[PDB]
């Protein structure tokens, strides 16, 4: 009996959604994503683990007057993409990078209906930016930046107290990718990881230290 989906306000127009799954070798894993409001329109930053929780999440915001304009998934693992099939069935636009869609396709999973390619991409120009720091947790992991609020969604790339599941990780590249992320977003007020609590910009530093440490054990 996994805990319920939770939705809590992080800042003006920015909510954190947390869903839960039992994953072998890890136990009950919490997963944070965002919902970002731009006027009367809501954007999902990562989907919950499941269709059920994705539907709950969507229902919560629609019942409060927000139209769901789209979702973006930060990498191909199901804790970011589990909801895409359900969103597609409701004609809600889903986005992922070209690489992410390729990895979903390779794994026989449903793909996002929209893809983007390149280091930077505006999901919503001047409001929601996507940035690729390079391989780390996965080859495809991206982060989402909210310039108006100085909030960085780091997804499963931000790992301040341990790197987590290394199955698809690029441990060689992660310290350099972390370095780039830190340089770009040292100015962040808040950094939102997938699996640990919201913090400030120090989470960027800690991730870099954890990545360097993980690489050291060769
Ligand atoms: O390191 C991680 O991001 C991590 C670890 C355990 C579990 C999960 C969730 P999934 O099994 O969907 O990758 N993620
Ligand atoms: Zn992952
Ligand atoms: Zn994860």
């Amino acid at each position: 009996s996994l805990p319920d989906l939770k939705i809590e306000k992080l800042d003006e127009g920015v909510y954190v959604h947390t869903s839960f799954e039992e994953v072998n070798g890890w136990g009950v894993v919490p997963k944070h994503g965002l919902v970002v409001l731009v006027n009367a329109e809501a954007y999902l930053i990562d989907t919950p683990f499941t269709a059920k929780d994705t539907e709950k999440l969507v229902t919560w915001f629609v019942e409060r007057g927000y139209k769901i304009k789209g979702s973006i998934s930060s990498h191909f693992h199901s804790d970011s993409t589990g909801g895409i099939e359900w969103l597609n069935s409701r004609s809600i636009p889903t986005y992922a990078s070209e690489l992410t869609n390729e990895l979903l396709k390779k794994d026989g999973k449903v793909q996002a209906t929209n893809s983007f390619s390149g280091v930077n991409y505006w999901l919503v120009k001047n409001k929601i930016e996507v940035f690729y720091p390079g391989p780390g947790h996965t080859p495809d992991n991206v982060v989402v930046w909210l310039p108006e609020r100085k909030i960085l969604f780091g997804g499963c790339f931000i790992k301040p107290y341990g790197l987590g599941n290394l199955g698809d990780a690029n441990i060689e590249a992660w310290p350099k990718s972390a370095k780039l992320l830190k340089s770009k977003y040292g100015k962040a007020k808040l950094v939102v990881p997938s699996h640990s609590e919201v913090g400030d910009a120090s989470l960027l530093k800690l991730t870099l230290e954890q990545a360097v440490k993980g690489l050291n054990e060769s």
